[PDB]
């Protein structure tokens, strides 16, 4: 298992210690609160008030945590993923990521706190 | 496994299928969006920015997602729990609660997707 | 989880630590070896070739493992369950046993080890 | 999860639809009557009682369940193995082989029926 945190104004995000293989089943449990900026904070499902002017998933907002898997497209995670499997032929790291505009992660400020443990399979 | 939605404005709260038994290990993964009140909405964290006016928890802030085991007081779950293990001598159905000043639940809308699982123990 | 032995001469049988509620999947592996009177012993098993001359499962060999679950009929174990519900509402703590025919325990040998654990639900 | 079947007189063994990977906890119960030549069957331990003439397993009785996880050394698995974690950094596809000499098979009778999960980690 693992169980970090995720800065929001980290731009490449976190690498963590999960190899997701092919039929792994996953849980994942994230809090807290960060900012793409505002002075205003939200949680790791974002603002949805807030246009997506670019943002490195179009599937979640502004602010939300999401991931990669290996070398994958970016993939929600908002507050979490319930026993998921992922889709065909993604495997790999799972890197975790909040989610802003590239460039623009430098006025950001704190962070998720991230539980990742593999489930019976 | 439960999976439901609790109702923002549902004072009661939802009474789930889970029965929790001392020893039972659990996972609880919430999303959504849900307001206690003005047109904004926030997901199971609830609002960080809003005063305890006699919260039914105050050890979450209003708008959040909150729970009972049988006749315990409310505990926090705010996004979640990871492989999670409740106190001494709680036991009995677990209820979702949203957060919020008892009475004033009238105006509140929304709801969170909420699943519930036991982990093995 | 729990880890114990079950010995081929108590009439009695073992508790263990493990209460089974409803809903709950568990998972039990036996192992060791044992006799209900012969100088040969048989595994969790028992002796295919043997006949039921009153034992206290008649749905398992002679000198196999068996269980009840609070006060249940006897279940059969055998080597073991996997991911396993009650297919009946039972409840309470397991208890293992050997199965042999009442009052015959005294040329009894040997014990099964045995792991069991709750799993995801 | 897979389920599947071992045949005694299968020398190459069974492969599995689980590959093992690092990190990887898993559960095993096998259950079943066979045979490696004898009018007599015997459990997933094996027969107790048979020397070991130049057995694939060295490490388990003629006629018991043991495996390979890749291109690892014979495993031992018997009955079966509860929340397991492979030693010395093993991995690769789990295939399942009946405990016999090699070139020996061809008299062999009956089978074992096997269950194997991975487990939470
Ligand atoms: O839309 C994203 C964008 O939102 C605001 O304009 C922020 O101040 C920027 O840093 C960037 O995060
Ligand atoms: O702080 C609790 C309180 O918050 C706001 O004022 C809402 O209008 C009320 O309905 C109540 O939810
Ligand atoms: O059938 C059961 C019976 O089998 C033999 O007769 C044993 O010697 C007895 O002690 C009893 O275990
Ligand atoms: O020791 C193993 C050996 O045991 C007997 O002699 C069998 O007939 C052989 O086929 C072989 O399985
Ligand atoms: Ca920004
Ligand atoms: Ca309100
Ligand atoms: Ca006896
Ligand atoms: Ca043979």
């Amino acid at each position: 298992a693992w169980k970090g945190e995720v800065l929001a104004n980290n731009e490449a995000g976190q690498v963590t210690s999960i190899i997701y293989n092919p039929g792994d089943v996953i849980t994942i449990v994230a809090a807290g609160w960060a900012s793409y900026g505002p002075t205003q904070k939200w949680g790791p499902q974002g603002d949805r008030e807030h246009p997506d002017q670019g943002l490195i998933c179009h599937d979640a907002f502004c602010g939300a945590l999401v991931m990669k898997i290996g070398n994958s497209g970016t993939i929600p995670v908002n507050t979490g993923l319930f026993r998921w499997v992922a889709p065909n032929n993604v495997q790999g790291a799972i890197t975790l990521i909040y989610n802003d505009v590239p460039g623009t992660y430098g006025n950001n400020s704190g962070s998720f706190s991230v539980n990742i443990g593999k489930d019976q399979s």
